[PDB]
């Protein structure tokens, strides 16, 4: 046996496919379940790793072309008899380097709706909307209204005067030479942008708010496709479908869609879709069935197509179509549709002007190693599509100062039954490759680490009332980016960074900071080589210290158990006024203990101190070290975390040039031999302690305030003091 299950998006006949699908299960035997999820598009690619995803996914076919190179997509097997039964150009779209990767199913194109009662002539061009549209405000109504957030429905103004995505020239499509930022599509943007200013049209009119507007006869024009026309035939609202209005004198070129059926390549059932698909989808019975719930517009099948001709709206559609262009299927598809529908919201809601919303549209379509990120991000936040985002102005590879190129900031809601609270996340771009032409980062392969590697990422506990998040983060992880790319010293989970500075430049407590890799954002395959994500999580000085006296990743783990300053997903609590210590006292022993078996980190200090006899190497037999109070409560940690380890520790003087380094027995490299242990070469002095002695060492000191304080030996002696270093 086996199941079959089917995507389709929800604007589309569902349930008359549905009907289909009861069909087959009647004739066969076998189960056809209907889905139409959120965002199909962009979960199929997801979950088609996992295999946990349909039989079957229904989608224009530019999008196939990335599936298709990914592997997900089986490929198909007509025979001749069948072919003959779709038209030629219909096959052509579901092509992919030379394979049928999908059936096609119907062809799609955006026509101006209009209604008939409030305008019984529509306009010709869309210069002429403005003053028609003043007109009908005079007796309280609306001249058009239509989906601006998605760039599908503004992109045949765009491409009026002749903006272009990728053009074909020479058998191909040239990847690089994107056309959103040529003169052309600037006159179309500009003039959209214009409507808006002058409240002919709002920024804010999605989908539905337009659909609902025309459907109630509140505005007197739309542009939609074919699956629009069955609510405007319950509504009974009087309209008709024609020609999309020119601009400039240039047609309107709506991007033709082929509604497409492809095959999961991870289907065990790839010969139940065939039949399905073949055998009932595509006759009169079955496209019938799916055109009557939504219509299909202008069908693939020869028969039903000629059945359907003579329908007006079939008709207007297909004017529509020969003015457009018929979408590419090409991978970069999905990163031009991106990089547009951002452009098209940031110019038209005032985030940004047109002439360099379309620039940016320009470098970031091209660009692979950006997409994959966005990629990322878009699998964490389905729901924001347009994200606050800040971004460097002048770019870094231009001279500029900041080296991160954009830095989004999404809004995370957390987990309200895990007890994660909702904060704010930051995901950076431009330590990794997003270009990959040599501009900022050497280009190597898709082997290996992408630029330096990685991203970095922030979690920052939501505070009250605040509506969006805030931006000095962005400054922040500006300031860390800088750090890494002058040193060319790359980051890993675990490494600390003394910032020594309040994080937002409050008096908060939280100074510093430890990295460890983002709870939620998955390492990405990028065509110029792997990113991971490191986020960071800010620490109270105290907790740096630990840190750098035992390890990043233990006192990462102890973040996560106290809630407050932390919790599973490491959220910064800027607010926070105490230190996991603090909270829970019986923590401090957790990282004496970690330092007793792992060991310390901290391979030595700069601290005030000297030493003194009671160029040459002095052999020496009596020693007298002198110490900070500061620097003198580390020598326990010198003992039990170091020398027990068989590892050295050296203070170094900063009052001077003088130097003390504790060496263990055996370690290479050092001059004391303990046949002499106190061996000096300079104000450079090394000491040798055998373990027996370390450990009867570490019984006599225990640190009260009494100075100065001085502990004697056989071998030696030892002083805190207080003033004496700093005059
Ligand atoms: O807007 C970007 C989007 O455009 C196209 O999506 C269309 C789709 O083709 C239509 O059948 C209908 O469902 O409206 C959609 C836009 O809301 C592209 O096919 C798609 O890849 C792209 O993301």
């Amino acid at each position: 046996e086996g199941k079959l299950v089917i995507w389709i998006n929800g604007d589309k006949g569902y349930n008359g496919l549905a009907e289909v699908g009861k069909k087959f299960e009647k004739d066969t035997g076998i189960k056809v379940t209907v889905e139409h999820p959120d965002k199909l598009e962009e979960k199929f690619p997801q979950v088609a790793a996992t295999g946990d995803g349909p039989d079957i996914i229904f989608w224009a076919h530019d999008r196939f072309g990335g599936y298709a190179q990914s592997g997900l997509l089986a490929e198909i097997t007509p025979d001749k008899a069948f072919q003959d039964k779709l038209y030629p150009f219909t096959w052509d779209a579901v092509r992919y380097n030379g394979k049928l990767i999908a059936y096609p199913i119907a062809v799609e194109a955006l026509s101006l709706i209009y209604n008939k009662d409030l305008l019984p002539n529509p306009p010709k061009t869309w210069e002429e909307i403005p003053a028609l549209d003043k007109e009908l405000k005079a007796k309280g109504k609306s001249a058009l209204m239509f989906n601006l957030q998605e760039p599908y429905f503004t992109w045949p103004l765009i491409a009026a005067d002749g903006g272009y995505a990728f053009k074909y020239e020479n058998g191909k499509y040239d990847i690089k030479d994107v056309g959103v930022d040529n003169a052309g599509a600037k006159a179309g943007l500009t003039f959209l942008v214009d409507l808006i200013k002058n409240k002919h049209m709002n920024a804010d009119t999605d989908y539905s708010i337009a659909e609902a507007a025309f459907n109630k006869g509140e505005t007197a024009m739309t542009i939609n496709g074919p699956w629009a026309w069955s609510n405007i035939d319950t509504s009974k609202v009087n309209y008709g479908v024609t020609v999309l209005p020119t601009f400039k004198g240039q047609p309107s070129k709506p991007f033709v869609g082929v509604l497409s059926a492809g095959i999961n390549a991870a289907s065990p059932n790839k010969e139940l879709a065939k039949e399905f698909l073949e055998n009932y989808l595509l006759t009169d019975e079955g496209l019938e069935a799916v055109n009557k719930d939504k219509p299909l517009g202008a069908v693939a099948l020869k028969s039903y197509e000629e059945e359907l001709a003579k329908d007006p709206r079939i008709a207007a559609t297909m004017e529509n179509a020969q003015k457009g262009e018929i979408m590419p299927n090409i991978p970069q598809m999905s990163a031009f549709w991106y990089a547009v529908r951002t452009a098209v919201i940031n110019a038209a809601s005032g985030r940004q002007t047109v002439d360099a919303a379309l620039a940016a549209a320009q470098t970031n379509a091209a660009a692979p190693g950006l997409h994959a990120i966005y990629g990322e991000c878009r699998r964490l936040y389905p729901d924001q599509p347009n994200p606050l985002q800040v971004t460097a102005i002048v770019k870094y590879w231009l001279g500029g100062p900041d080296p991160l190129d954009y830095v989004s900031m999404y809004r995370n809601v957390g987990s309200p039954s895990a007890n994660i609270p909702e904060h704010w996340h930051y995901i950076s771009f431009g330590l990794s490759d997003l270009y990959g032409d040599n501009r900022v980062h050497e280009f190597t392969g898709t082997d290996g680490p992408s630029g330096f590697g990685f991203e970095l990422t922030f979690r920052l506990k939501r505070e009250t009332g605040e509506s969006a998040p805030p931006t000095w983060p962005a400054e922040l992880m500006q300031g860390l980016a800088r750090y890494v790319f002058q040193s060319e010293n790359t980051f890993c989970s675990g490494d600390h960074v003394s910032w020594h500075s309040p994080l937002d430049n409050s008096e908060s407590r939280i100074q510093h900071m430890l990295l460890t890799e983002d709870p939620q954002m998955q390492p990405v395959q990028t065509p110029f080589g792997v990113v991971t994500f490191l986020q960071i999580v800010g620490v109270c000085t105290e907790e740096l210290h630990s840190a750098q006296q035992w390890n990043g990743q233990g006192i990462l783990e102890l973040l996560r158990t106290v809630p407050i300053a932390g919790g599973p997903w490491l959220i910064t609590d800027m607010r926070r006024g105490e230190t996991i210590f603090e909270i829970d006292p019986h923590l401090q022993e957790r990282v004496d203990k970690g330092i007793e078996t792992d060991g310390s980190n901290l391979s030595g200090v700069s601290a005030k101190c000297a030493w003194d006899d009671l160029i040459r190497t002095r052999q020496l037999e009596s020693v007298h070290l002198k110490f900070n109070q500061e620097s003198g409560a580390l020598i326990p940690l010198c003992l039990r975390g170091r020398l027990l380890h068989g590892r050295h520790f050296t203070y170094k003087s900063i009052t001077g040039d003088m130097a003390i380094t504790f060496v263990s027995t055996g370690v290479e490299g050092a001059f004391a031999t303990e046949e002499h242990p106190y061996a000096a070469h300079g104000p450079w002095l090394q000491i040798l302690l055998t373990e027996e002695f370390v450990e009867k060492m570490l019984e006599d000191l225990e640190d009260e305030f009494k100075l100065p304080k001085e502990y004697s030996w056989p071998e030696k002696k030892l002083k805190v003091s207080i003033l004496p270093d700093v005059v």
